[PDB]
């Protein structure tokens, strides 16, 4: 399956199924500066699944490695902001970032994979 284009796609459909999860609610827009004014003292890089996905349909990622990177930023920022291991934020967070990490992995290893064989000869 030697498709370089097909990580949009699974990209922007694995983005749907996230936003149908009850579980991404706190991350789908950028945190309100004005309901959290310490947040950039902390957030060095704010990041949201709404930013993600305007990203990917702007065209503005080359590869799905690009996109794996800010989603894993949202759930560190979660991170750090959090005040405990048994936050309800933070157990979400974990969740979605489990789910996450179970589907990206095979539209990592296709993309990859489809670029060596772009390069085989
Ligand atoms: C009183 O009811 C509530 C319950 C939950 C919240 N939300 C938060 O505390 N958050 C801070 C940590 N977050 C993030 O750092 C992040 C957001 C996108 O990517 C990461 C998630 C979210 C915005 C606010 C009020």
């Amino acid at each position: 399956s030697y498709d370089i284009q097909a990580w949009k796609k699974q990209c922007e459909e694995l983005l749907n199924l996230i936003f149908q999860c009850e579980d991404s609610e706190p991350f789908r827009q950028p945190v309100d500066l004005l309901e959290y004014p310490d947040y950039r003292d902390i957030i060095d890089t704010p990041m949201d699944f709404a930013t993600v996905r305007e990203t990917l349909e702007a065209g503005n990622y080359e590869s799905p490695m690009e996109l794996c990177k800010d989603v894993r930023l949202i759930f560190s920022n979660s991170k750090a902001y959090t005040p405990s291991k048994r936050s309800r934020i933070y157990s979400m967070s974990l969740r979605l970032s489990a789910f996450f990490e179970e589907h990206i992995s095979s539209v990592l290893s296709d993309y990859k994979s489809a670029l060596r064989f772009h390069k085989r000869n």
